[PDB]
């Protein structure tokens, strides 16, 4: 029972933060994890291990020349709750695919054999920013089965999810890639709550959890580490833990179901967030 | 002497918009422009067309099964000012790639003689949200000369510019790719004005202009139209008009010179934004 989980989600939402704390519980619980920070953007492995920025496979492969010279012991960095930390690393810019990058990390890791051990989980942290080859990798490759879309009360977030869905679709008909559900993060939005719900439903999944916005977090980060770690007794902690059980316990893995644009348009409209439109279109006060 | 520029940057700043107001000025300004939407995220073409969404090639292609089919018309939509509007087409979700996607467009445009008809400008609607192999193409495949990053006083918007810069480099040595300036799209940040400048310098370029946040913007948007088209007699309308001015000229085409993280951090330190960092790490 070693579960191979990956998150997606656009960025700027909180994607990373969550997945970490979210692990932190998963640890407090009594399981074993290893985050595979596939985010160029975010610091998939930061709160845990406490250093602002870890070394990346690339950057290492970099300075040594090839995965060869990459001795595990350096890439792999022991964290909180014996938590697993390896940063895949972002493509040299202007030049390179993000697929190959990550892939590498995997063929590395499988090869330097990390997946072995005892571990309970494999958390691929990922960019839902744009669903392209590079990203579907762990998908396509089939290296991640259980996928959770970090969602939110936001039109992009919305949008991502959907692509990250067709994402899945293209392949589920192939292997075992499946979607646990979304995870509305709090964005103070009026009716987020329902909104995310509308999706999942529309889609074919649930909304595993919903994350309130509590200063504590912020306060947690600013400190460079988990919220768990900050004040396990803090409310939000139980906030997270929940989701942590929640996931363990998921038995709702599904072959998503992409929606139209249109449809997406309505919901936004309906729950009121993408304001109604008229056949105005002109003149500018000249009418 | 048709120029091949292209705008880049992070999604969610208005790029597509500011990009689009610009393109209009050029028009009010006599210039013959064409614009190639190569962003999956945004409204690249639109506001020239008053269309809910243009039909992308790669999207058009699919229908026939081939592009060899795809009829120019079907693909080149003529918007206000006579702005040749074309939209690349997304990276087919989960399976496929952007570069692969942009390309297709370009060949096809040349191949149908898009690039003739006496042109004054061509804008590439790019997305540096993550500049990888394939958001570089139009670079690497030297079809975009005149680069301008779109920035704004914020953490990843900047982060990216740098990166997006690093792109230009690589193709330094490759030659023919130079970064015009930046354009700060104000986010009401209290030292923005200042900040972006700071980058620019540390970077080694000029922040050509600083797009303000005049609600007269949206009011157009919401009408699927350019500020100009809208109220042309508008504080904003000039502001865009001032940008095309500075742009049909701007002769300082730098080779960038990228900064380090802390350098970066720092700036954000400097303005308070990413103010002081605590040394302690406990609870
Ligand atoms: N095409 C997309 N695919 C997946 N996620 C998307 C997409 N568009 C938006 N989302 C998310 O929204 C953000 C980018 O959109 P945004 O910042 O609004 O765009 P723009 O500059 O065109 O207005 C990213 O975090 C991205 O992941
Ligand atoms: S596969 Fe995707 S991320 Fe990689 S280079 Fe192509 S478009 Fe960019
Ligand atoms: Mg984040
Ligand atoms: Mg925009």
């Amino acid at each position: 029972a070693m579960r191979q989980c990956a998150i997606y989600g656009k960025g700027g939402i909180g994607k990373s933060t969550t997945t970490q704390n979210l692990v932190a519980a998963l640890a407090e619980m009594g399981k074993k994890v290893m985050i595979v920070g596939c985010d160029p953007k975010a610091d998939s492995t930061r709160l845990i291990l406490h250093s602002k920025a870890q070394n990346t496979i690339m950057e290492m492969a970099a300075e040594a020349g090839t995965v060869e010279d990459l001795e595990l012991e350096d890439v792999l960095k022991a964290g909180y709750g014996g938590v697993k930390c390896v940063e895949s690393g972002g493509p040299e810019p202007g030049v390179g695919c993000a697929g190959r990058g990550v892939i590498t990390a995997i063929n590395f890791l499988e090869e330097e054999g990390a997946y072995e051990d005892d571990l309970d989980f494999v958390f691929y942290d990922v960019l839902g920013d744009v669903v392209c080859g590079g990203f579907a990798m762990p998908i396509r490759e089939n290296k991640a089965q259980e996928i959770y879309i970090v969602c939110s009360g936001e039109m992009m977030a919305m949008y991502a999810a959907n692509n990250i869905s067709k994402g899945i679709v293209k392949y589920a008909n192939s292997g075992s890639v499946r979607l646990g559900g979304l995870i509305c993060n709090s964005r103070n939005t009026d009716r987020e709550d329902e909104l995310i719900i509308a999706l999942a439903n529309k889609l074919g999944t649930q909304m595993i959890h919903f994350v309130p916005r509590d200063n504590v977090v912020q306060r947690a980060e600013i400190r460079r580490m988990t919220v768990i770690e900050y004040d396990p007794k803090a409310k939000q902690a139980d906030e997270y833990r929940a989701l942590a059980r929640k996931v363990v316990d998921n038995k709702l893995l599904v072959i998503p179901n992409p929606i139209t644009m249109d449809e997406l348009e309505e919901l936004l409209m309906e729950f009121g967030i993408m304001e109604v439109e008229d056949e105005s279109i002109v003149g500018k006060t000249a009418e």
